[PDB]
């Protein structure tokens, strides 16, 4: 029985606008699973519909973008290297 496509991994959602005959822009999808190494923590503003969107962790911010501002100024940081994790700094 068909339905959906589940939730792959945090990648790039190739710009469905800039996607021209030679330039397939992007904009990091966002679905790097929801692994829970230690005890799941919270408290960071968020406060969004708790519908399977609170457990997930890590964060992906195009490790290396190639931004191609489109439309009225659509930024896709033409993701050249999306990395889901390192959502902060240690030691420091
Ligand atoms: C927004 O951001 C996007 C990315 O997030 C960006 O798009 C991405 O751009 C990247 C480039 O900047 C691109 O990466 C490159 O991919 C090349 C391969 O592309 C093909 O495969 C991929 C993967 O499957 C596919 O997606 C892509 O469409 C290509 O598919 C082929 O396309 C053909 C038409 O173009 C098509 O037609 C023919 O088909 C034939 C039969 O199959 C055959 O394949 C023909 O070749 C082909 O033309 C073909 O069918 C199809 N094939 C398939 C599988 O479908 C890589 O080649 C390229 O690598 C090189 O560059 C990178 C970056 O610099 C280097 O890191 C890497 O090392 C390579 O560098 C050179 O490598 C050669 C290797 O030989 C070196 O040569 C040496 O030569 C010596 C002497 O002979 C000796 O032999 C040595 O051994 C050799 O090494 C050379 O020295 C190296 N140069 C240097 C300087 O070091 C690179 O990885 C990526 O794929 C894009 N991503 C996407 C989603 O498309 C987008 O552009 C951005 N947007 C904007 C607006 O900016």
């Amino acid at each position: 029985a068909p339905d959906v496509q589940d939730c792959p991994e945090c990648t790039l959602q190739e710009n469905p606008f800039f996607s021209q005959p030679g330039a397939p822009i992007l904009q990091c999808m966002g679905c790097c699973f929801s692994r829970a190494y230690p005890t799941p923590l919270r408290s960071k503003k968020t406060m969004l519909v708790q519908k399977n969107v609170t457990s997930e962790s890590t964060c992906c911010v195009a490790k290396s973008y190639n931004r191609v501002t489109v439309m009225g100024g659509f930024k896709v940081e033409n993701h050249t290297a999306c990395h889901c994790s390192t959502c902060y700094y240690h030691k420091s």
